[PDB]
RNA sequence: AGCUUUGCGCAGUGGCAGUAUCGUAGCCAAUGAGGUUUAUCCGAGGCGCGAUUUGCUAAUUGAAAACUUCCCAAUAGCCGUGACGACUAGUCGGCAUUGGCAAUUUUUGACAGUCUCGAGACUGG
Protein backbone atom coordinates (compact mmCIF):
# COMPACT_ATOMS: atom_id res chain seq x y z
CA UNK A 1 0.00 0.00 0.00
CA UNK A 2 3.08 2.23 0.12
CA UNK A 3 3.75 1.85 -3.64
CA UNK A 4 7.73 -2.27 -1.20
CA UNK A 5 10.99 -3.65 -2.63
CA UNK A 6 13.48 -0.71 -2.60
CA UNK A 7 14.01 0.68 -6.09
CA UNK A 8 17.09 2.02 -7.85
CA UNK A 9 16.54 3.77 -11.17
CA UNK A 10 19.86 2.90 -12.76
CA UNK A 11 19.49 2.49 -16.50
CA UNK A 12 15.72 2.76 -16.25
CA UNK A 13 14.31 5.97 -17.68
CA UNK A 14 13.34 8.45 -15.01
CA UNK A 15 9.89 9.87 -14.60
CA UNK A 16 9.71 13.51 -15.56
CA UNK A 17 11.65 16.74 -15.99
CA UNK A 18 14.91 15.02 -15.02
CA UNK A 19 15.80 14.57 -18.69
CA UNK A 20 15.79 18.31 -19.39
CA UNK A 21 18.55 19.37 -21.77
CA UNK A 22 18.76 22.66 -23.64
CA UNK A 23 21.28 23.83 -26.20
CA UNK A 24 21.73 27.46 -27.20
CA UNK A 25 23.19 27.46 -30.70
CA UNK A 26 23.06 30.07 -33.42
CA UNK A 27 24.57 29.24 -36.80
CA UNK A 28 26.29 31.65 -39.16
CA UNK A 29 23.89 33.54 -41.40
CA UNK A 30 23.72 31.93 -44.84
CA UNK A 31 23.02 34.91 -47.08
CA UNK A 32 22.57 34.70 -50.83
CA UNK A 33 24.63 36.19 -53.63
CA UNK A 34 23.52 39.01 -55.91
CA UNK A 35 26.56 40.60 -57.53
CA UNK A 36 28.86 38.86 -60.05
CA UNK A 37 27.34 35.39 -59.89
CA UNK A 38 27.61 34.02 -63.50
CA UNK A 39 24.32 32.28 -62.61
CA UNK A 40 20.76 32.92 -63.78
CA UNK A 41 18.93 35.80 -62.21
CA UNK A 42 16.79 34.34 -59.43
CA UNK A 43 18.51 33.24 -56.24
CA UNK A 44 20.07 29.85 -55.59
CA UNK A 45 18.62 27.93 -52.64
C1' A B 1 108.39 59.05 -33.95
C1' G B 2 104.53 61.11 -31.12
C1' C B 3 101.53 65.32 -29.73
C1' U B 4 98.65 69.14 -31.93
C1' U B 5 95.96 73.43 -34.98
C1' U B 6 92.79 74.91 -39.01
C1' G B 7 89.53 73.80 -43.20
C1' C B 8 86.95 69.97 -45.74
C1' G B 9 84.85 64.92 -46.40
C1' C B 10 82.93 60.23 -44.14
C1' A B 11 80.59 57.57 -40.26
C1' G B 12 78.85 57.32 -34.99
C1' U B 13 76.74 58.96 -29.89
C1' G B 14 73.57 62.83 -28.45
C1' G B 15 70.86 67.37 -29.16
C1' C B 16 67.75 70.64 -32.14
C1' A B 17 64.23 71.34 -36.20
C1' G B 18 58.30 76.57 -38.60
C1' U B 19 61.56 83.45 -34.90
C1' A B 20 64.10 76.23 -37.56
C1' U B 21 66.57 74.53 -42.27
C1' C B 22 67.10 76.09 -47.20
C1' G B 23 66.26 77.46 -52.71
C1' U B 24 66.44 82.05 -55.23
C1' A B 25 66.92 81.57 -61.72
C1' G B 26 64.71 88.68 -59.26
C1' C B 27 67.74 92.63 -57.35
C1' C B 28 71.59 94.50 -54.07
C1' A B 29 76.53 93.10 -51.62
C1' A B 30 83.58 93.70 -49.19
C1' U B 31 84.30 98.92 -55.77
C1' G B 32 80.69 97.45 -48.58
C1' A B 33 75.44 94.18 -46.71
C1' G B 34 73.53 96.10 -42.23
C1' G B 35 74.33 99.18 -38.04
C1' U B 36 69.86 103.10 -31.99
C1' U B 37 75.96 100.43 -27.97
C1' U B 38 81.65 102.61 -28.37
C1' A B 39 80.37 106.12 -34.78
C1' U B 40 87.19 109.15 -37.76
C1' C B 41 83.59 102.93 -34.81
C1' C B 42 81.86 98.01 -36.22
C1' G B 43 82.23 94.36 -41.11
C1' A B 44 78.43 89.83 -43.69
C1' G B 45 75.36 88.42 -46.36
C1' G B 46 70.62 91.39 -46.96
C1' C B 47 65.36 92.55 -49.16
C1' G B 48 61.50 90.27 -51.44
C1' C B 49 59.29 85.66 -53.69
C1' G B 50 59.00 80.43 -52.79
C1' A B 51 59.43 76.04 -50.18
C1' U B 52 59.63 72.16 -46.49
C1' U B 53 62.79 63.07 -50.59
C1' U B 54 62.65 57.77 -49.43
C1' G B 55 61.52 52.85 -47.02
C1' C B 56 58.75 50.09 -43.12
C1' U B 57 54.57 49.32 -39.99
C1' A B 58 49.90 50.23 -37.58
C1' A B 59 44.78 51.75 -37.65
C1' U B 60 40.20 53.29 -39.98
C1' U B 61 36.28 53.55 -43.50
C1' G B 62 34.86 50.92 -47.64
C1' A B 63 31.51 45.09 -50.49
C1' A B 64 36.30 45.29 -52.59
C1' A B 65 42.40 49.10 -49.81
C1' A B 66 44.84 45.43 -55.28
C1' C B 67 51.26 40.65 -56.00
C1' U B 68 48.85 36.12 -60.36
C1' U B 69 34.55 31.93 -51.99
C1' C B 70 29.92 29.60 -50.18
C1' C B 71 26.34 25.55 -49.87
C1' C B 72 24.06 20.22 -50.26
C1' A B 73 24.27 14.57 -49.71
C1' A B 74 27.01 10.49 -47.82
C1' U B 75 31.66 7.92 -45.46
C1' A B 76 35.67 8.34 -42.17
C1' G B 77 30.09 0.91 -25.04
C1' C B 78 26.08 -1.70 -22.57
C1' C B 79 20.99 -3.23 -21.85
C1' G B 80 16.30 -4.85 -25.71
C1' U B 81 14.83 -6.02 -30.50
C1' G B 82 15.54 -8.72 -35.96
C1' A B 83 17.83 -12.15 -38.68
C1' C B 84 21.95 -15.23 -39.80
C1' G B 85 24.85 -18.80 -37.62
C1' A B 86 26.63 -22.31 -33.91
C1' C B 87 25.68 -25.57 -29.65
C1' U B 88 22.04 -28.30 -26.44
C1' A B 89 12.45 -23.66 -25.12
C1' G B 90 17.62 -22.57 -23.29
C1' U B 91 22.90 -20.96 -24.26
C1' C B 92 26.88 -18.56 -27.10
C1' G B 93 29.47 -15.44 -31.15
C1' G B 94 29.38 -11.73 -34.73
C1' C B 95 26.36 -8.29 -37.46
C1' A B 96 22.34 -4.68 -37.72
C1' U B 97 19.36 -0.42 -35.40
C1' U B 98 13.21 1.60 -35.19
C1' G B 99 13.58 2.64 -26.92
C1' G B 100 16.69 3.54 -22.54
C1' C B 101 21.39 4.41 -19.87
C1' A B 102 22.67 10.94 -12.70
C1' A B 103 19.01 6.88 -6.79
C1' U B 104 23.35 1.71 -2.58
C1' U B 105 27.82 -3.10 -6.38
C1' U B 106 30.86 0.49 -10.46
C1' U B 107 30.53 5.59 -15.71
C1' U B 108 27.75 11.29 -13.40
C1' G B 109 31.85 11.60 -7.79
C1' A B 110 32.05 11.22 0.42
C1' C B 111 34.52 15.04 -0.93
C1' A B 112 36.91 19.41 0.82
C1' G B 113 39.59 22.10 4.51
C1' U B 114 43.05 21.66 8.98
C1' C B 115 47.20 19.83 12.08
C1' U B 116 51.74 16.36 13.67
C1' C B 117 56.47 13.28 13.19
C1' G B 118 56.57 7.31 4.32
C1' A B 119 52.37 7.40 8.96
C1' G B 120 48.15 9.12 11.72
C1' A B 121 44.68 12.84 14.27
C1' C B 122 40.63 17.11 13.90
C1' U B 123 36.42 19.59 11.59
C1' G B 124 32.33 20.17 8.12
C1' G B 125 28.32 23.47 14.84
Amino acid sequence: KLMASFDSTKGKKVDGSVNAYAINVSQKRKYRQYMNRKGGFNRPL
